[PDB]
């Protein structure tokens, strides 16, 4: 054994023994249990950094762990390769973005390999291959003809400068980001998913998932925002019906999750797009300006809530169904039309937007909930207003004194009495738009045939192929100027027709690659029913929380169709959720690296501290530090710098304490093995061992216990790394040079270096071999000897009145109550007690006990 631990030579041979062990190329072994655990698959978009390499580090220490434990485990790796990334580099460099995809690919596959992560790599897939995309091609075809899928006009940003469609986020102040024109909206076909049809499946299902962070499942249920609420008609006035035609001219009806409230509305809001706002606009110029006003803001929520609230009267009037009251009808900027009905009723006095409304244009506020004896002001909101699970009903006849669910139900049964109202469940969950106006994407498998119409690819053609030798430059999709592409023949009547030249959201490729992993080379099906099988459920993904919505809700949408269609059996596709925290690190600028400056030769300005990314150009290259340090001093840094969830920040020192306990650990080693070789490691009854071996074999055994509680149940690694290093501590004070020494210590460190083998496998690998000759994956997790953990007894001294009447062998561990238990059953004391009672009894613990 070399004395100086060197890092650049023993990281490659470890790597090819596990290579040539094939220990995590894995198959569908019934005689092993799985465990499948995922960290979610990068971008392929140039260079991994640190921040990568934490989320993959915490992957591969779960990973390994289990492997020590007996499972048989697939950790698999991909590429997430459609998308803009590709795109930008295209008008950027020049190149096509297949050739810049599958040149950052190969690049980042050895930046993974150098850190020795315990990777099925014969599971790899790339989502930009036909071989992968075929499939969400198949599974839209088929969704399509059930209607699942479906084509429909939506709205779009178009730049007419660009002559581009534009993603809400580069529409900056209502025009184009990269050339100021003012946007226009345009509604042109577009595909969806109905997920609005599976809402409350994807709601109620977050039950089951009792190992989640609940803040995600908090989010999720947020986003799908079901609410259980009342669709209520008021009555057009007679006086109010001009120029209106149909529904609208007999009543407005509005959707409200208050109906305990309806005595309580003093004015109805509609929106711009109603037909009353229409109506009343008629020989209204200043309604018309208002509605010219309100098409032009923007409906998303971003700038909904952060918006001012305006509104205009429109001399039209509807009745309140259960008082009788005649409001007015009011346009207003915050009711969006599409929404469901276009038109909410208002109540001032309770819900805090329409208390700010009617305080601006001095509406009436009307009192028809209590909280208890609470003062209400009409002039100040007050939090408790809106409180609807302590508040009972005020001034609403009928309905005085009843709870919320009381009234919900009470309002509910007299407004369906008149036919003027009915219970209505809805959801702010919106379907899922697919269409890309994009080139870098899998293409839409529908054929447009001017007799057959929307007709879908069948799946003998599929897939239908992205031509790879494309180079992309902004002016509009490429696809749409290829008539080698969209030129082809009807599937089903044969003439002559044109494909669709849209591809789809890259949040299709994230939403299924889970099962694709389980037989990634399956040509007859999304996934093979035999592996579905066995590998069930992923157990374990890890992944930062910005995919905490969308990402999720759409893998749990896709299990279920899938699942529906008969390919896989599970309702949910991620048993346990890690949410790593973000590594950051200090900025400097144009943007400078942190390894290309110093604190051209001329200095450059530190700015702040944040998560480490290529919009900052802060990434750390893990290849830099691995040349400088090693792999394991890298995984080693990031484990132990913060617990997995809490934010990382790079450090220097960091790296370099990582890296001396490494050289710590390896003198350790080496100094045992110079002092007389490998022994047999202590095992069995250690009666007999002297006071501090058995002091270390507690030690070493309750490390055990803490570390195997920090991987398993907390995934605390920190922690752990920690705790081993508090039994080499002890270690190192304990005098190992004895016959019995020397096996306790060879015990210990071979403990500890398995302890750490799935923090730092490289160097644990190394140590183990050269104290050890079985193979370390097959020796297995170290398990605790409870027997090490046994204290030894104490004898304590009974005492009646102070003089000394017996004496009593009691635990270590006993308690006060055991010690008085044990005292008072003392045949010496029981004698000298003559019957009488103790006044009290004195427990000094591990001296005596005095009754008296
Ligand atoms: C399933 C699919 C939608 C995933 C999608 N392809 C994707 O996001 N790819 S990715 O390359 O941007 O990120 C991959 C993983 O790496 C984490 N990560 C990134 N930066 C940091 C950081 N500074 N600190 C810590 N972790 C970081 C990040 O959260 C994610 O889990
Ligand atoms: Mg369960
Ligand atoms: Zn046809």
């Amino acid at each position: 054994m070399q004395e100086h631990y060197q890092p650049a030579a023993i990281e490659p041979a470890a790597q090819k023994k596990w290579d040539d062990a094939r220990i995590s190329n894995v198959s569908e072994d019934a005689s092993k249990p799985k465990y499948y655990c995922l960290s979610m698959f990068p971008y392929p978009s140039g260079k991994l950094h640190m921040g990568h390499v934490r989320n993959y580090t915490i992957g591969d220490v779960l990973s390994r762990f289990k492997l020590l434990n007996g499972f048989n485990v697939m950790q698999p790796m991909g590429w997430d390769a459609f998308g803009m990334p590709a795109e930008n580099a295209a008008m950027k460099n020049n190149v096509a973005p297949a050739a810049w995809t599958y040149d950052n690919i190969e690049y980042m596959k050895t930046q993974l390999k150098s850190l020795g992560f315990a990777v099925d790599w014969e599971r790899e897939v790339a989502t930009c291959k036909p071989e992968y995309y075929r499939w969400e091609q198949w599974l839209f075809t088929k969704l399509f003809e059930k209607g699942i899928v479906y084509r429909k006009n939506g709205t779009v940003n178009w730049d007419p400068v660009d002559q581009t469609v534009l993603a809400n986020e580069q529409v900056i102040d209502g025009r184009g980001w990269r050339s100021g024109a003012l946007i226009e909206k345009r509604e042109i076909p577009m595909y969806y998913f109905k997920i609005t049809d599976y809402a409350e499946e994807l709601l109620n299902d977050l039950d089951k998932l009792e190992h989640w962070p609940e803040q995600v499942k908090t989010m999720q249920r947020n986003w799908i925002g079901k609410s259980r609420g009342m669709t209520v008609r008021f009555a057009v006035s007679d006086d109010s019906k001009q120029g209106l035609e149909g529904d609208y001219a007999k009543f407005l009806q509005v959707y409200t999750t208050r109906p305990d409230t309806l005595m309580g509305a003093t004015y109805v809001a509609v929106a711009a797009e109603h037909p009353l706002a229409t109506a009343a606009a008629a020989d209204k110029p200043e309604l018309q300006a208002f509605i010219a006003e309100c098409k032009a803001g923007s409906v998303a929520e971003a700038d909904m809530a952060t918006m001012e609230k305006k509104g205009v009267p429109t001399g039209r009037y509807v009745v309140n169904p259960l008082n009788g009251d005649k409001l007015e009808v009011w346009i207003a900027n915050y009711v969006l039309w599409g929404y469901g009905d276009g038109a909410v009723m208002a109540v001032p006095a309770h819900d805090e937007r329409d208390f700010e409304f009617a305080a601006k244009y001095n509406l009436p506020k009307k009192q028809v909930i209590a909280v208890g004896d609470n003062a209400f002001d009409a002039n100040r909101w007050q939090e408790w207003y809106g409180d609807k699970e302590n508040g009972v009903l005020v001034n609403s006849g009928d309905l005085d004194g009843l709870d919320f669910q009381t009234a919900f139900d009470a309002v509910a049964a007299k407004l369906q009495s008149q036919g003027a109202g009915e219970p209505k469940t809805q959801y702010r969950l919106r379907d899922w738009g697919i269409s890309r106006q994009r080139y870098w994407g899998c293409p839409i498998p529908i054929v447009h045939c001017e007799k057959c119409g929307n007709v879908p690819v069948p799946a003998d053609q599929l897939p239908v192929v992205l031509p790879e030798n494309v180079v992309p430059d902004g002016m509009g999709s490429p696809l749409a100027k290829m008539p080698e592409f969209y030129e082809t023949s009807c599937p089903c009547c044969g003439g002559a027709a044109k494909r669709e030249t849209d591809t789809m959201d890259t949040f299709i490729e994230s939403s299924w690659y889970f099962f694709r992993y389980m037989s990634p080379k399956f040509s007859d099906g999304m996934v093979s029913a035999e592996s579905a099988k066995y590998w069930g459920a992923v157990d374990q993904y890890i992944g930062g929380i910005e995919h905490a919505i969308l990402h999720l809700l759409y893998a749990r949408f896709f299990t279920k169709l899938m699942r529906d269609e008969g390919l896989v059996n599970v309702d949910e596709p991620f048993e346990r959720l890690l949410t790593q925290g973000m590594v950051v690190c200090e900025t400097y600028y144009d943007w400078i690296n942190p390894a290309d400056v110093e604190l051209d030769g001329l200095p450059v300005v530190i700015s702040g501290t944040e998560k480490m990314s290529k919009s900052k150009n802060n990434g750390v290259d893990p290849q830099e530090l691995i040349n400088a340090y090693g792999a394991d001093t890298a995984r080693l840094f990031m484990m132990f710098a913060a617990p997995p969830e809490q934010s990382l920040e790079w450090s220097d020192s960091g790296v370099e304490g990582a890296h001396r306990f490494l050289r710590r650990l390896w003198r350790t080693v080496y100094e045992y093995l110079k002092q007389g070789g490998a022994v047999k490691a202590f095992a069995g009854n250690q009666d007999g061992l002297s006071k501090e071996l058995k002091d270390l074999r507690h030690k070493l055994h309750s490390t055990t216990a803490k570390v195997s509680d920090d991987y398993g149940r907390r995934q605390q690694f920190n922690t752990a790394i920690a705790a081993v290093m508090e039994l080499l501590n002890q270690y190192d004070k304990t005098d190992t040079g004895s016959e019995q020494g020397r096996a306790v210590a060879q015990e210990v460190l071979e403990a500890a270096v398995r302890l750490l083998w799935p923090i730092v496998p490289h160097i644990c690998e190394t140590l183990w071999s050269e104290l050890n000759g079985a193979k370390l994956w097959e020796a297995g997790w170290p398990t605790v000897d409870e027997a090490a953990l046994v204290k030894s007894e104490i004898e304590v001294m009974v005492q009646v009145n102070g003089k000394l009447r017996g004496k009593i062998t009691v635990a270590a561990d006993a308690s006060k109550a055991d010690l008085e238990a044990a005292a008072l059953a003392n045949e010496g004391a029981v004698k000298f007690m003559e019957g009488k009672p103790a006044k009290k009894i004195i427990v000094v613990p591990g001296r005596l006990v005095n009754i008296v």
